[PDB]
């Protein structure tokens, strides 16, 4: 337990040593919410390994380095208004909430995982993460617009609702590819001069299933 945390500190140290965690905000978030808080008991022994792990309903919690990479691209600041698409275990939303110090909205399409994530967040003492059941390829209009939208399921294209719900100046981080399971990680900046995309290399996420995702 203390032992699980000691193994996690080694993971965080490694991620910093390797240049993956590059900011004190992401380091501190990782140290506050170790991944073992977000997985079922049988997987806690591997939560410190930099690999994806199963969660219920056939989904996965992402590998620690991928979560770190996406948080560092997001360049999160206190008071930002963030939407996560694909809550899963709730781990990434917990981390986002530790950096932004305010309400975080996260949407999940599978009821079993809405419940799993809510239980994990509560047990960990988190209050500012708000998990919503629904189709996050439609975003979440009630709290739009957002500073950053972080999508943790792969889409066939950039969903227009997620561009419409970004503040000008904001960014969308999303895996896109013509395979359901194999994508390119895109950073989509809605800038005053138009959409600017930085392609951040190959990734493997579960599919984004919904009206503006995969059927
Ligand atoms: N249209 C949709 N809206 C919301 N969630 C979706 C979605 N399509 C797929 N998902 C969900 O995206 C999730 C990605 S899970 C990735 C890990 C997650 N961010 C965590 O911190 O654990 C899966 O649970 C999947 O059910």
């Amino acid at each position: 337990e203390k032992e699980l945390y000691e193994k996690w500190m080694r993971t965080v140290e490694m991620l910093k040593a390797e240049g993956i965690i590059r900011s004190k905000e992401v380091e501190r978030a990782f140290l506050k919410y170790p991944r073992y808080l977000s997985v079922e008991d049988k997987y806690k022994k591997y939560a410190h390994i930099d690999e994806p792990l199963p969660i219920p309903a056939g989904q996965t919690v992402s590998a620690p380095h991928m979560v770190a990479i996406m948080l560092e691209i997001a360049n999160l600041k206190p008071g930002m208004n963030i939407l996560e698409v694909g809550t899963g275990s709730g781990w990434n939303a917990a981390l986002i909430s530790e950096i932004v110090k305010t309400d975080v909205y996260t949407i999940e399409r599978i009821p079993e995982l809405v419940e799993f994530a809510k239980r994990n967040l509560e047990r960990a003492g988190v209050k500012n993460v708000h998990v919503i059941l629904g189709d996050g390829s439609k975003g979440f209009p009630p709290k739009a617009p957002y500073d950053v939208i972080i999508v943790t399921a792969g889409a066939p294209k950039i969903p227009e609702p997620l561009i419409e719900q970004l503040k000008i100046g904001g960014k969308l981080i999303i895996p896109v590819g013509s395979y359901h399971l194999w994508q390119e990680l895109l950073e989509v900046r809605k800038t005053k001069d138009g959409i600017k995309i930085k392609n951040h290399g190959g990734v493997a996420f579960v599919p984004l299933i919904g009206e503006y995702g995969w059927k």
